[PDB]
């Protein structure tokens, strides 16, 4: 399939080089694979999910996303013009309020009922979670995240809009999920991307277009927009078979387009996130 004049990221993830813009992808789409966006929540009734976007979970009073960010993340999974897998379906956990906070501790209660929840959930061909949120350094917060992984899940977090070494930042340290950097258009480092050996792989991140709140769409940066990308690519690489949760990043990295980004820290992986689709 061929998506013309998409978003720049989603040309950019079936492209060997930067700067075209259309989409390639199997019709396929993530079909069959399920996502959880961990976040402010997801607007269920956008259009642009086509009714496969719907909420789980919230820790506050309500499960609407009055911010936007759970919404754009969203968005760049599985939206059918802004989304990666444009056929997977989308869980929001609200663990982050309207001003897009949320205490450790709910954010940890968050991943334990992913783990928990796909049970109750039809993914045949797997299951992802994407984590575009992150703070100082917790073993616990980490903990969670190695739980959500070793159950079965796909696991992403963002690492970060520090311009810092992702170590001093969690999830983005823990070994076992997919830590994922920021790009731009032209193949930079995004100028807020953390960095460091904990990475395992950079999406696009700079001006995103994705969906957002009252069904509207706008163009937003950081690591949070660069971790659905990946998160979208692994729930359409489970669908198409070619990789599991358990190898989905190390998967990612093996297929991914090498050493064509620049300001890349030494000691950092240089590796943006590529389907390796052949039309
Ligand atoms: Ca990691």
């Amino acid at each position: 399939a061929a998506q013309t004049n998409a978003p720049w990221g989603l040309a950019r993830i079936s492209s060997t080089s930067p700067g075209t813009s259309t989409y390639y992808y199997d019709e396929s789409a993530g079909q069959g694979s399920c996502v959880y966006v961990i976040d402010t929540g997801i607007e269920a009734s956008h259009p642009e999910f086509e009714g496969r976007a719907q909420m789980v979970k919230t820790y506050y009073y309500s499960s609407r996303d009055g911010n936007g960010h759970g919404t754009h993340c969203a968005g760049t999974v599985g939206s059918r013009t802004y989304g990666v897998a444009k056929k997977t379906q989308l869980f929001g956990v609200k663990v982050l309020d309207d001003n897009g906070s949320g205490q450790y501790s709910t954010i940890i209660a968050g991943m334990d009922f992913v783990a928990s929840d796909k049970n109750n959930r039809n993914c045949p061909k797997g299951v992802v979670a994407s984590l575009s949120l992150g703070g100082g350094y917790s073993s616990s917060v980490n903990s969670a995240a190695a739980r959500l992984q070793s159950s079965g899940v796909m696991v992403a977090v963002a690492a970060g809009n520090n311009n810092a070494d992702a170590r001093n930042y969690s999830p983005a340290s823990e070994p076992s999920v997919c830590t994922v950097g920021a790009s731009d258009r032209y193949d930079r480092r995004s100028s807020f991307s953390n960095y460091g050996s904990v990475l395992d792989i950079f999406g696009p991140g700079t001006s995103i277009l994705s969906t957002w709140i009252g069904g509207s769409t706008r163009s937003i940066s950081g690591t949070s927009m660069a971790t659905p990308h990946v998160a979208g690519l692994a729930a359409y690489l489970m669908t198409l078979g070619k990789t599991t949760a358990a190898s989905a990043c190390r998967y990612i990295a093996d297929t991914a387009n090498k050493g064509d980004l620049s300001n890349i820290p030494f000691g950092t992986v240089n590796l943006l996130a590529y389907n390796n689709y052949q039309a």
